[PDB]
């Protein structure tokens, strides 16, 4: 058949240690208490990066033989359509591998095995209907509009000191988002100078380049251009520009690539400001913003052109000369500038912001929610341990081997926190059987306690597309027979 | 004391590997289609032996460094007074090891989790108790007698084939212990013949020797003579003394613990009195009990210092070579049972099988409590320590869940040996005990689930008790003991 | 998956091991006799590096694989905020790992050790203003201008022997300079000669390059003209390649397309009058010539960070291509001359018209340690800027730190103990100071951290470790004083970076992009 | 099907040699079962084709030794 064909035992154990090499190290990162972690390569690396979120690491290396990469790949999707939060889909598939060693003493097709999934299917919907996660998230909303999920996944980021601050900002500028607009003209910046605040909420777009050193510094009602035998030729390029440009009273030019040196004279004089080589995100998302225009040849200036006209000027924030383009008459698309002590952890909070922006679109329009901190996880596990008991025939087993997986996820949660894991599990246990949906680990408090209280809260849509890609990505692999990655090559 | 080093995570892998490697051999074991293991080892040991019971090999050997001979040591205490059913009790200590990765992980206190025996010594005793149990062996019990425990004692063993039937014998010896007698008097022997019975029960006690070709065959309302000095010593008047009184008792049998002089058979032979050469001591000492006894001493040993039961003894056909009966004893207390087999000298397994079965049956008479067989109390138990586990407060529970899913094992080793897949085994059962019906339980001949109550298969509820205690107390001294080095192993 | 995983302690002890090699070095480099290290290296790097101050040899170079480097990275920050005195700074963070062994008979999660440093922010807070400080320097000050810490940093460099005169001289300069802003217009440089004094103070910037021997000795109502592109021209837009041509004829035409390039400039120059040229990078020979026949001075690639400063002093120029002279550029007018007094001739910048900016010129020694001074300078000019800004300091030597540990004992106990069985590790980190401070003197570090404990304990904050003496004394009569802003920045960064290592063992995920 | 394969052989084979057409193999009962109830049947021409292909399979083997070429190294 070709090489590598780890149809059985010796294929199941290379499953099994990519599973726990991955489980120990996004452990920590969970929670409020999660944490911050950096690596050691050599080779086109350069240095130590810390990556708080699991999943952009995850894609970005492939170090050795053994699979992992492709359950991994997969992990992209869940954050593509959500996002993320708190770093535990994985953990849930990887922990499910160890009873694999149980079920060779089980010694039979694990596939009938695997009929357990589609029941695990069912504590996915089972659990949903039982777990009173949340009803609101009515729209923009008073102060539910955030100090809950952003805070949570921002938590596991060290910047959370003073970053959880502006993870409260983001959510205004979801709710502005929503609706009639599209996921449109939304970027974010960051600047040397810090204060307190860390952060101002700028009523327009954030660029940072100048025309050159001459020019006027500062323009008004300003028209915004939009751009996609030979000497003397060369001239008349020159003399094109001139003429178009008067009449309009044309303030500010934008290009989205390299500019001629020539009309760069005339613009000094003129008192036109320029832009080489505009970023195109930038100017697409500026366009919704100042009605646009259609980009064509030099013909473009006037009314093929639109442009808003309320304030462009190039001010001090406080160290670097940035260029402000403010006051937009649609109002529908915003942006947000940080700022935070100059620095490479400083980039770190541009890396949650965006994360940010992801979760609250999704809480909104998916109407639900879960309670985090692993209390749905231990309610849920609950549930699963009586069922197990129940079935007869070869279900029992899978069931029961199931049922134990939700044990860990607790587990997880309060090692991350330190506090020990033998008084926690129990502890915890106790009060989800109870009956208060609510309370939870918590990794603050160092035991348990409520979690509603917190704040924290799962977007829906993360809890059942895990648990039903974390089950299938388990059992993909025992089967495999020559695949991508697994171990021995 | 001691010597060698290995430090944290080294020195609990030396604890880890010790189990794993003893639960192989004995898993084969602990059911109907059991397998019988040999052992040969070099000079030091003299050859042959196999065997079937778990306790005897272990308690024998220390056949390497690592350490698993005190663990061993225990066992026989459990054995003494509650026995077997089948070895178990090491399987279940064994697989509490597993655990100790997740532990590495847990990375706090390795001790912390030992507060989890304690919860054993409830969730085990609680758990026997939320199951529904026998309520039967009423006294003597016709279909109740046997074709249970013994039946699953000897499951282990390769003898079940022809050996069920034995076993169902070995009740009708219980109840003859029954009262206030206790366990002890039952010796049973194997003869090389072949019967589809393959084994016979007889009223007294069972003695292999002849006096000579010659001699009456049998004796009536027989005297029994026992003396510690041998006939072994002119000549003519220690013969005189022997015949002139040995007429006067009426003398009809004389058993002697040692080499016996020639002219006194001559004698034997005409009087019409059977004597004994030989004899082992050790049946002496309980044929004494039976026969009430007497004072062992000089030629002076006749008449009244000697008491001698008087029903019959006689040498009786076994279906091979020759043996000797003795049987009709006034007090009652003492029987004997007679096995019989193929020749394999996988039949001194008959001998391990045996003392493990006879343990069983009186207790099961003293106790008048058991428990529900084939592994019938260890799935329900298992079905009710889940819950409790996260019924149960913080550091107590973690432990205790693992405890529960030790109970798990034994259904599938009970099944595994039988013949059978254990896989949809395991899983089947658990619905039927789940459901409320204790009685359910693993039927092996069936392959399936079946009623325990209609086999009648029962446990004694000591075996369940303490295995449970002893249990927890062992897998306790494992992970919490470092150094670990006494005599023997290590 | 998996990146360089040893299980445990071993992954603990490449933490433990990066902290304790690079004490050792840094341990030298603290104290009024300071040791200094020579490095020498093959592959790209000229001759040996000797630096005293210990945060630029290790921007300079990583050298291998254990992770200490972005420790090492963050302490630059440090420097531009206020920076140096003496490198304390990496050494206390080492220390820190030395009570690891503690924590493994700690039996708990690491973290929780962890919410200590939070805590140890509090701690080493509590220690500033806990221990008096100075009420500050009124302004210009008559004695205690200094004869202070930049002793101290300069008690670090071996040339103290007369250089300790010379930070003395510093002082002066920051005087004119002082907070209206954080700091501009500073330059200092050596010459080859030596003098009791070993250094003079000028009202203008002092600069070292020459045009050529010809040119006209003085020019007075001096323009001055910067170019950021270089004279020189040849390689265009398309080089042309590498030619060759029908043996001798055409090559001339490459010849006189360099004579238009020589035109511009005269022609342009003329008329303005231009005294002198600053170009910083390559000079082109060609306008050379003309500049002499002309009457003008230029200076061939001068340093970009002189320039820049010269440009507030000047006016400034706006630096485009050839269109460069008349109004676009402004040139202030006073004297540019070339004058020498001392040994290596150069030439000085007067009379500005913007008065904001002025320079000091170093002087003696001539050999490796004299090159030293022009970071040594630079250490002990960003120190005193933060002086007058912060309007607070605290006493040096030592002094801050002993004081700290005795409250921060207490703390461990005083506090609930998950929080208690760590503050007291933090607390036991500030001792190794006093001994860093002492080894390096030349006296006995066990003596010396004996004797230093009873004087700060009972309440004397201006006491300290005398290095000079061996024994304790007033630090206040030395002068020596450290600035607020070393100690509240270094405590948070502290904080932060040594023990969020000891949290993870051996970290995780990476090797991205 | 996830059922231990000696037990179905034996099982099987009864149900066959009774003389019951439509029974046959069932894997979700992981027994046997009637076939026809699930509305399992197989096309005529699979199953002649087959035999006489099968025998040309079996027609390969003990008389021919090694010889291994059909495409590039």
């Amino acid at each position: 058949a070709g090489a590598d064909e780890e149809r059985a035992e010796t294929a199941r154990l290379s499953s099994f240690i990519g599973a726990i090499a991955i489980g120990d190290l996004v452990k920590s990162t969970l929670g409020p208490k999660g944490m911050d972690k950096i690596l050691l390569s050599s080779g086109r690396d350069a240095s130590l990066m810390v990556t708080n979120d699991g999943a952009t690491i995850l894609k970005n290396i492939g170090v050795d033989n053994p699979a992992a990469k492709v359950l991994v790949d997969m992990s992209r999707v869940q954050d593509d359509e959500v996002g993320d939060g708190t770093t535990s889909v994985t953990v849930l598939a990887a922990e499910l591998l160890r009873e694999a060693e149980s079920l060779i003493a089980k010694k039979i097709h694990p596939q009938t095995i695997i009929a357990g999934w589609r029941e695990a299917t069912k504590a996915a919907r089972q659990a949903l209907l039982n777990s009173a996660v949340d009803h609101g998230s009515d729209e923009v909303k008073f102060r539910q509009d955030l100090m809950n999920i952003a805070g949570t996944t921002l938590s596991s980021k060290l910047l959370t000191h003073h970053k959880d601050h502006f993870t409260k900002l983001a959510v205004e500028a979801v709710l502005r988002l929503k609706g009639s607009g599209n996921l449109e003209a939304i970027h974010v910046i960051k600047k040397l100078g810090g204060s307190l605040a860390d952060s101002y909420l700028d009523e327009g777009f954030l660029l940072d380049k100048k025309i050159g050193v001459n020019q006027p510094k500062r323009i008004e009602n300003a028209k915004i251009l939009i751009a996609n035998e030979i000497e003397h030729a060369e001239k008349e390029k020159m003399k094109e520009k001139v003429e178009r440009i008067l009449k309009h009273g044309i303030n500010c030019f934008i290009n989205r690539q390299l500019i001629y040196n020539y009309p760069e004279q005339l613009f000094g004089a003129a008192g036109v400001m320029a832009i080489e080589h505009a970023d195109f995100v930038g100017v697409e998302r500026l366009a919704l913003v100042t009605g646009g225009e259609i980009a064509s040849t030099f013909d473009h200036p006037e009314l093929v052109k639109l442009g808003s006209c309320k304030l462009i000027e190039e001010v001090m924030i406080g160290e670097d000369k940035l260029i402000h383009f403010s006051g937009v008459a649609l109002g529908e698309a915003c942006t947000i500038v940080l700022r935070g002590a100059t620095q490479q952890i400083l980039d770190e909070a541009e890396r949650s912001l965006h994360d940010a922006l992801c979760v609250l679109a999704q809480t909104v329009k998916d109407s639900r929610t879960v309670y985090g901190g692993g209390c749905s996880e231990m309610l849920m596990a609950h549930a699963v341990t009586q069922l197990a008991s129940r079935t007869p025939g070869k279900e029992a087993v899978a069931m029961e081997s199931y049922a134990k997986a939700l044990r860990m996820l607790p587990t997880i949660i309060a090692d991350n926190a330190g506090y020990d894991s033998a008084d926690l599990v129990a502890q915890l246990r106790a009060a989800h059987s109870e009956g208060k949906t609510t309370a939870g680990l918590d990794m603050k408090e160092g035991t348990i306690g409520d979690m509603s209280v917190l704040g924290i809260t799962e977007s829906f849509q993360v809890k059942r597309q895990v648990l039903l890609s974390a089950a299938e990505a388990a059992e993909v692999i025992l089967r495999v027979d020559n695949i991508i990655k697994a171990a021995p090559r």
